[PDB]
């Protein structure tokens, strides 16, 4: 009943941890498959086209199981008797489940294990998911890239970024994939592995999980409540750091084009009463213009002529409490010196001719730095300390790590194919050993947009990336609540997003009101940070007119108020990996019709958000489980049910539980 | 000379007249078996096709035996393993055939792959509306609603999409079928109904995926593409000749009722139009939808709509001018002929043992079920009764595509297997009522849908629904490739809507169009006009002064030609040579030519290049190396490319001065 059951029956066998049946196989009903595959990968600025072409696919039907030294061998072929061709060790490990995998065959690149479901089971996770928080029904290539601007092909925006530029993208494209989804039967599955998957859930009898090399292992572990669960999952994965002190003093302003703009916004917005608690200029290193809009100098270093005066100004805003954040992507543009130090150092991944190779960002290219060198690594990370540490940042974007093309050449003389996944977490161990090597965990924070397996450890904050500025369900403002969502059951429990979003293209133009809305959402997370965009002059700013100003200021004022609770959260989030932003199955799991919601989140254990993420709304159908509850804004008291309340301009659908021990903290919003 | 399967090392290679086509090594094995399960949607006779395959086993271990003159050949995963597939190859008539058979019931996904060349190209699969040479691409072949725009980058195919789910994609086709031409000079055939894909995107081989062993494949090698396409109307059969009359000129696309009719017919005759008949699809009674003017689908005379109709035919006939009605293989539930094939279980039927509906858009319809005898016979009678003897001489036979795969048939046999069936199925009710009075040569039927055997069984082609734009998936230029297509695999008897037919999603027929859809015409067995889903959305023939004359003129170039048009429909019927030619077939040694699908040959002495964009004064022309004369300003030209001048009235059109028809085709210098 306890740990790992092996039962051999007649048919086949079971495999169960803590009584949960996980792995059956029968000869009729064989759990795995293993086969050959050629497939075809097309890169263009970041966004993939996969196509597999399948040679050979084998059932395994035939197994035979040897009890041994408290693990249990088994032996798999595809006729009875019949030649070996994968071998399984099934073990108990540090309370999992573990299942290790052996082929003997080298054409084998192709793997499918069946684990048993039920109708009703609902799945979550494989990282940062954008359009569907609940799997079940669809599958998921796991292929860390481009996201897609639109994201689905019955919009136009979508319709037009593949016809210009190739970069709709789909419903499963993320920068943050994971081979790990958690299942409503109360454990997770874990795939070892960086390669190509594609995890499919439409089948009623069970999820197939395919990867394009056979892993070396899986883990599963149970649990008896979602909140242990993903305790024990960041057991597995690690855990983020607290944030530091000063995020909480308010928002941090994305302003670009200079010292003196910054300084002027940074006077007008404190005089209207704004809480800031830094200032983020991601041009600080330089602006690049492309027919994209406003992008960047890839070159991490200072950029006097754009930024006169940094130097002192950063100080100077720190003695007034106001941090400062940069810029730095793993990319290094041929213009550049630093493209030209790497290039004679050969830190730089290369092509098969034994040069450096080029990538295509968009009317611009550059240099790759190798991580896979251990000299390249430690030369970037002193770029770090020297070029932004030193230099007095408290912050930065960590941005990409999603755009590995499959025929580099790397170092460590692994496929690409392998190594294209593994990226964004070599990226983020990057920052997180310059920030913990100079003694700074804790003070300095960067946030980041990709992701794999380990960034539970190595990413101090996660945002959700490039979100049209629109009200689309799988772009805009909506598809952040998702995003976090997912990401937090997978271990990644500190998340937010441009307010804002930050996509301009086709005719989407960012409007007054969806800024507005977007500020309301933000205040409700870990961190209030707005962006100008990519084309800031065709999007509303947040200077745009006074009421907008206005509004900001007064949401800012929300989350200073909330900030000790705030707090509260993203220390439970580094001591037992409990995200920010929960599911609200996670508290109510009696209750069936939460575990299909996902543009409503728990912030905490004590409060409800439900972002109005539709256009033109003055109230908004709320779905609250059985608890008491109260309407932040208005003292209402409500119980369980749908509920119709009024939302205007800065009132989002928020409440708060009246058993809460910060009830007295929460009842300060009623006059704010 | 013809089978030699000579036996290697690692396994074997089957060649017919020295031309090696099968290749199987242990390595390098070219048959797979497999287990798939398919999800297939319909929604308005447009489907989505996804299959998950959960196995797939290559064949790699063959043990080949001796027999009669026949080789048996049989292959297994492990060597002597069990067999799993076994196979006779045989020489017949003189073709190499290849039968299979299957142990395993579970096997429903099958796979040859058939060796190739890099420069190797390949020409039919049906009709195809985007791509003559297939070489690069992966072609599924299921019958269906072709698409409306059928590219996912342009607007009206996206709109489609999101609207109707209607929008396609290159491969989509009314006509698919399991054969292919190569330009290794032999033609590949596999019999089966059942959904197939024929993949040619790797360099070293064609695959060809079947979803079901098929019972066998027939290959045949030719000296020539013209011998090849001899052999292959030789194997699936030839078109009659067309009749007499249709020589006479335009085939008057006409709806809204006898009276209109009769003007219509007064005004065009008073400015010189060579007109062969009216066709009015409307005969049995109009329907509106949101779609625009459709039609009642019962098929008998409506006295309403269409009064004296049954006294006007007979006196349009004594004026030199036919009458062209409608049918389809459906019924409206509104109609007496549903009620009638309902009462009598002629009708297919649901899992429920009801009477099966099928949603054509805003309306339903019941499925004759031709796989009973009793049914098939019955509509066969409702044609010579409400059609030939009403004296009609001919009809548009729309359909034939819409088979679901839920369906229950009286022949117990799944629609996974009938729905490719049905167009060939449709073709043959027509052919045998035709034949059956009588009447082969005399009454001619069009047909936009097929498969296997419409060779013998379809008396004419028409490209479908067209979008009544330029654009080159769905407009004007998409109807050449589908007449070249189709010409290779052996339907030669080709013609398009002049104008197109479908305005949606912003598109509207305008008058340049409408004119150089005449050109193309003109240069073509038939001449036929249609109104369009939407009439008074779309330019018509009479919509104004300079269109009605450019259409009489155009009717004046068909007729004058007439002569040497007869020549190549008798050809078609003698030895199934399309009167629409790739120039291929003609300069066998010019590699150019067999990439190029927007120029044809109308017969061996006149070369078309139609202009299919809008705004264009003059046209670039491809020439192979012959003595040619521009038809309008008497030129010359030797072979290259060359611009020439082609405002609205003067297609680009060429002649060989060699041409025993030289003095015909002089004489279009001055019409
Ligand atoms: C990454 C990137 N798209 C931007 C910088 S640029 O230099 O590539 O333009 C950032 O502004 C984005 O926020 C981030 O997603
Ligand atoms: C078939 C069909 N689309 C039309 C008739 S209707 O009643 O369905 O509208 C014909 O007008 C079309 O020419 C033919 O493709
Ligand atoms: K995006
Ligand atoms: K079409």
């Amino acid at each position: 009943t306890k740990g790992v059951n092996v039962e051999i029956l007649q048919d086949g066998f079971e495999v169960a941890l803590n009584g949960v049946v996980l792995l059956q196989h029968t000869i009729q009903k064989p759990m795995l498959f293993v086969g050959h595959g050629e497939e075809t990968i097309e890169m263009y600025r970041g966004n993939f086209d996969i196509k597999d072409y399948v040679t050979e696919r084998t059932a395994l039907r035939y197994a035979n199981v040897e009890e041994m030294e408290g693990a249990y061998k088994i032996d798999l072929s595809n006729l009875k008797n019949g030649d070996t061709m994968l071998s399984l060790i099934v073990k108990e490990e540090e309370n999992r489940l573990k299942v290790e995998y052996q082929k003997n065959d080298a054409n084998i690149n192709r793997f499918w294990l069946r684990v048993a479901a039920d109708k009703q089971e609902k799945v979550y996770g494989c990282g940062e998911q954008l359009s569907h928080f609940n799997m079940r029904g669809k599958n998921f290539p796991l292929w860390t890239s481009e996201p897609g601007v639109g994201r689905n092909k019955q919009t136009y925006v979508t319709w037009q970024a593949d016809v210009v530029d190739k970069a709709g993208g789909d419903y499963y494209n993320t920068n943050f994939p994971q081979p790990t989804y958690v299942s409503s039967k109360k454990y997770y599955c874990h795939v070892e592995t960086t390669a190509y998957a594609d995890f499919d859930f439409r089948n009623e009898a069970f999820h197939e999980l395919q990867v394009w090399e056979v892993p070396k292992y899986m883990l599963f572990e149970t649990a008896d409540t979602y909140l242990e669960l993903v305790e024990k999952i960041t057991g597995l994965f690690g855990r983020q750091p607290e944030l530091p002190e000063w995020v909480y003093n308010g928002v941090v302003l994305g302003i670009q084009g200079g010292t003196d703009v910054v300084e002027q916004k940074l006077e007008k917005v404190l005089a209207k009463g704004m809480k800031v608690s830094g200032v983020w200029c991601q041009d600080w290193q330089g602006k690049r213009i492309t027919s994209f809009g406003k992008r960047l100098m890839w070159n991490w270093k200072w950029n006097e002529s754009e930024y006169p005066e940094l130097d002192k100004k950063i100080a100077e805003w720190k003695e007034n409490d106001i941090r400062f954040l940069g810029y730095i992507n793993p990319y290094v543009a041929i213009e550049g010196d630093l493209y030209k130090e790497a290039e004679d150092k050969g830190y730089l991944a290369l092509n098969t001719e034994g040069n450096t190779y080029l990538v295509d960002f968009g009317e611009f290219y550059c240099g790759v730095v190798d991580f896979t060198n251990e000299e390249a690594t430690e030369w970037y990370k002193q770029v770090i300390k020297e070029n932004m540490i030193d230099f007095g940042l408290d912050g930065w974007m960590a941005d990409f790590g999603e755009y590995l093309p499959t025929d580099v050449v790397l170092k460590n003389r692994i496929d690409a194919k392998i190594m294209h996944n593994a990226w964004p977490t070599m990226w983020a161990k990057v920052n997180y050993e310059a920030v913990s090597e100079a003694g700074k965990l804790g003070e300095i924070v960067y946030f980041m947009r990709a992701g794999y397996t380990g960034i539970q450890k190595y990413c101090t904050l996660l945002w959700g990336g490039d979100q049209s500025v629109d009200w689309s369900l799988d772009d805009g403002l909506a598809s952040v609540i998702p995003a976090a969502l997912s990401s937090g059951m997978i271990g990644c429990g500190l998340h937010h997003s441009d307010i804002g979003g930050y996509t301009s293209l086709h005719g989407n133009k960012r409007s007054k009101e969806l800024l507005m809305r977007w500020a309301e959402m933000g205040a409700f997370t870990p961190m209030m940070r707005t962006h100008e965009g990519n084309r800031p002059d065709d999007c509303f700013q947040f200077d745009g007119d006074e009421e907008t100003l206005e509004h900001l200021a007064r949401m800012s004022n929300v989350y200073v108020t909330m900030a000790p609770y705030i707090k509260s959260l993203v220390e439970e989030n580094a001591r037992r990996g409990i995200p920010v932003q929960r599911p609200l199955f996670m508290h109510y799991e009696e209750d069936e019709k939460t575990y299909d919601i996902q543009y409503q989140y728990l912030f905490g254990e004590d409060v409800l958000v439900a972002p109005v993420h539709q256009e033109n709304q003055t109230e908004w159908e709320v779905y609250l489980p059985e608890d008491q509850w109260v309407h932040v804004w208005s003292g209402e008291a409500y119980t369980g049910g749908s509920v119709t309340v009024q939302a205007p301009l800065g009132y989002p659908p928020v409440f708060y539980r009246k058993k809460s021990i910060w009830s007295e903290l929460f009842s300060k919003l009623i006059h704010i």
